[PDB]
């Protein structure tokens, strides 16, 4: 009964607060395709994805733009539009760029149904919001980085951090 | 034979390169005074002391103003300079700020010395000059200006580096 009537995206290479040290150098940057999914309600859900690198940026676009084509009209049912994509990509193999296109698709039908009902996400899964535990994520940074950061991470509040190693 | 003509001294407070950090908080000058030792062979000795701490600063370069007085047409021989001294300031006591500005000349004394025979110090003392090791001084940095400062050391070339405590 609502129906997703419109799919846009909009591929972006956003700064990072953080820019992350690898073992090549630094990336200041991330790729991400921003979704809007529009509906017969009036609302539209919102989430995003992430291409990791910007090789796979404009491809999952892309894909993304094309898989549109699939949803437009159908029931916002996340649990029901998840498996008709399952079934659709049965042979092109439902992982990797595909599964993480139809993953934006459900997390933004998710967010969508939140606000048809008015209502927090968590609570539309049956639960209360409680707060939970976070730990600020660093980087490949060496000491003098990492200390930086990690006493940054302990002065702002999070009691763990995360460094990458190797 | 050679005399000293004149003494003439600068009261400056100048930047450190690396502010010292302490429990009260960060001091980014030094105050020193800086000596000049004008001499009958037309060379002038320089050298300087540390005040420590501004609070002392003047009443060290008025005390090595007034003690001008004392060294003037004298010959330019440190040793006996010193001895004079030292048997001038027996009663007043022959330490603390007093001993300071009699080092100060003193210092200024063997550079003009060096400088009446066209030596480098060292040689003048009978020996040649070798490298010596070096560590950097760092102050009361806490954990990321200590790892920052030891780094960069590092990357200087120096194989120690020393951190205040406390
Ligand atoms: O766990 C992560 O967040 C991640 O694996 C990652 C992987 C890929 C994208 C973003 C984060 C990681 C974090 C810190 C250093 C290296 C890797
Ligand atoms: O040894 C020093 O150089 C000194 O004692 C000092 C004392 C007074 C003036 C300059 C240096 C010190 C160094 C680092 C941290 C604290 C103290």
């Amino acid at each position: 009964e609502v129906l997703i009537t419109g799919l846009r995206t909009r591929a972006v290479n956003v700064p990072l607060a953080y820019p992350v040290h690898t073992a090549v150098g630094t990336v200041g940057t991330a790729p991400l395709v921003l979704i809007d999914l529009a509906t017969s309600a009036g609302v539209v859900g919102h989430s995003y994805l992430f291409a990791y690198t910007p090789v796979a940026l404009k491809s999952l676009k892309q894909l993304l733009d094309d898989m549109a084509a699939m949803i437009v009209n159908e029931p916002l049912a996340p649990v029901s539009l998840e498996a008709m994509l399952a079934k659709r990509f049965s042979l092109a193999g439902y992982t990797g760029l595909i599964r993480m296109a139809a993953a934006g698709i459900d997390m933004a039908a998710w967010d969508a149904l939140g606000k048809v009902h008015e209502t927090p996400l968590v609570k539309l899964l049956g639960a209360n919001a409680r707060p939970v535990q976070a730990y600020d994520s660093h980087s490949l940074d060496g000491v003098k980085l990492a200390t930086e950061r990690a006493v940054t991470a302990a002065e702002l509040g999070f009691r763990a951090v995360k460094t990458c190693i190797g």
